[PDB]
DNA sequence: AAATTTGTTTGAGTGTTGAGCAAATTT
DNA sequence: AAATTTGCTCAATGTTCAAACAAATTT
């Protein structure tokens, strides 16, 4: 089925998988958690910088730089990754 | 009198370590390790939509948790995402949200 | 009944996209 | 030396955005 997800381990000692979306969500409520009513202002930029980053960095890696494979890859503009990769500094 | 909190520290899960201690690692780090799971398992087809993929996989959980926490208030959801409320509408019905 | 939010349009600005092309770099 | 990739344009189609405003709803 779900072709993102992560390793897991139990009380057992067994490794399962589970899809990255429920660490997302995870990583979302103990943030709401921790901030009691104080207002949140660019959430939707600060996930989208926190899941770039290490999304570039992974394809960047596996095409061993090549900028045209890696945009192919994640099927977005050639000219949109460089953008990417400058915005993160990463170049 | 405030400790540093940097940024890949603010999104953050809790993990097991060498030790069996339970301790919090950056959301960057869960991202890292779906994707290589997703290259390991790939023998050894093409790829084309790794961004739109990746993308949705994250987009559907803050929406669903924003709008649990803003109890389907629209318009505090878009504020505290920091999109126009259009855009919002847009994605909530991309992911069957309504 | 007041205040807020929803649902929808409209038009401007910003963004992504392909394509093209000499220079650089990899094969 | 051939092929591929980089870096950089340009302009064109698409997306995001705020601003309305009446209808619906929540306070």
């Amino acid at each position: 089925s779900d072709v993102l997800t992560v390793s897991t381990v139990n009380s057992q000692d067994q490794v399962t998988q589970k899809p990255l979306r429920d660490s997302v969500k995870q990583a979302l409520k103990n943030y709401f958690a921790q901030l009691n009513g104080q207002d949140v202002n660019d959430l939707y930029e600060l996930v989208l910088a926190e899941v770039e980053q290490p999304l570039l960095d992974m394809v960047m890696q596996y095409t061993r730089g090549n900028q045209t494979r890696a945009a192919l890859m994640m099927g977005i503009n050639r000219g949109t990754l460089r953008k990417k990769l400058k915005k993160y500094g990463m170049n």
